[PDB]
C-alpha cells in the first residue's frame, strides 16, 4: 500500500531539505518495518528515466546495512571501497562520498537517510553530519507517529 | 510528557541548526485556547517577569488565521503586530511557519533573531516547515490517542 499522504509529503520534504542543506547530489530515505525490512524508498536527483533504466528498487543491503547493526553516522569517502558495499547495480549513478544515519526514536528503528556526492568533491563535514542526525530525528517522529495514527 | 518532549526536541532542532537565538511552539484547540507552549532561549527569572503565556495574539494570530509560512525582517513592522509585553526579550527578525497536516493545523513553530543580525532564508524557511511538518504528525496523532 502506498504511504499515509501527511507522512509521504514530510519525508519527502525531509529528504529534500537534508539534500539541499548539505550540498548532496542525491538524498534518499529507506522506510523500515520493525525487523529492518525496507518498506518504502523516498529519494532525489535522479531523473525519471534513470531511475526505469536501474529498474529495481533497492533491499537496503551493504554500506546502508551498517547503520542498522551500528546506529551512529557513517561518513565515508569512497563507498563502493568500502568492503560491506555490495556495488551499484546497472545503470545506477556512480557515487563516492556518503553521509548515512539511521532513523530511530529512543532505541527503536525505523530507516535510514543517507546523500552522496557533496557537490564540491568535498567529504562531508561535522555541520553535515549534526543536521542530518536532526532530520533523521525529525523523520523518526514522523513514522513513528504516523504508524500509531494508522 | 510525551508530545511535550516531542515538541521541544522539534523547537530545539529548528532553533539551532537555523542559528537563531528565540525558538517557539505554540499549540492550540479549534476554539484557539493554547494547549502547549514550548520555547527555548530565554531564561527562567525573565520567563517569570514576562508573567502571563501568550494568547497566539499579532503576528503569531496571523499565522494561526491564515497558516502559510511568514519571514520578516523586523517583527514589530508588520501591521498585524501588536507589540511585546512588558520585560519580553526585544526580537527583530521572524520567521514562523504552521505545525499541520492535511485536514487540519494545529499550532505555529517559529523563531526570530538569528545570529549576526540576519534575515531567516529561504533555506531555512524550508528547513523549518519540513521540521514542522513532523510535529504536525505527532500532533495529530495525539489527539487521536487523547
Ligand atoms: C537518488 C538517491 C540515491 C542514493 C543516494 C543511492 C545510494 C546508493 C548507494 C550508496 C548504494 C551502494 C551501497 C553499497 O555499495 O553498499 C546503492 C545501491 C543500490 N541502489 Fe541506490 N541510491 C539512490 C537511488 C536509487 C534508485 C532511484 C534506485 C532504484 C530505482 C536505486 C537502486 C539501488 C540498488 C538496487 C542498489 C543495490 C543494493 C541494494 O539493493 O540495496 N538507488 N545506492
Ligand atoms: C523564547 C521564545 C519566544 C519567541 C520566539 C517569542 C516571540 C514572540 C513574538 C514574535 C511575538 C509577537 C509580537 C507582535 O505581534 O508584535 C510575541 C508576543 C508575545 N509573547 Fe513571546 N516569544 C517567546 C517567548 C515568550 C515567553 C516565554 C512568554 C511568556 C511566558 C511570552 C509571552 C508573550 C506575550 C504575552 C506576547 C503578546 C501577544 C500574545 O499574547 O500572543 N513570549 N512573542
Ligand atoms: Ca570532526
Amino acid at each position: 500500500g502506498a504511504m499515509d499522504p501527511d507522512l509521504e509529503a514530510t519525508l519527502r520534504a525531509i529528504v529534500h531539505s537534508a539534500t539541499s542543506l548539505v550540498d548532496a547530489r542525491y538524498g534518499a530515505m529507506e522506510v523500515h518495518d520493525r525487523q529492518h525490512r525496507v518498506l518504502h524508498f523516498v529519494y532525489e536527483g535522479i531523473d525519471e528515466e534513470t531511475v526505469r533504466r536501474i529498474g529495481h528498487l533497492p533491499k537496503g543491503l551493504g554500506v546502508i546495512g551498517l547503520l542498522i547493526e551500528d546506529p551512529k553516522p557513517l561518513r565515508l569517502d569512497d563507498v563502493s571501497a568500502h568492503p560491506a558495499s555490495i556495488g551499484f547495480p546497472p545503470y545506477h549513478p556512480p557515487m563516492r562520498t556518503f553521509l548515512g544515519v539511521p532513523v530511530r526514536v529512543r532505541d527503536e528503528s525505523f530507516g535510514t537517510l543517507y546523500l552522496t556526492d557533496k557537490t564540491n568533491g568535498q567529504p562531508f563535514s561535522d555541520d553535515d553530519e549534526v543536521l542530518v542526525q536532526a532530520l533523521a530525528a525529525a523523520a523518526g517522529i514522523a513514522v513513528a507517529n504516523a504508524r500509531l495514527y494508522q
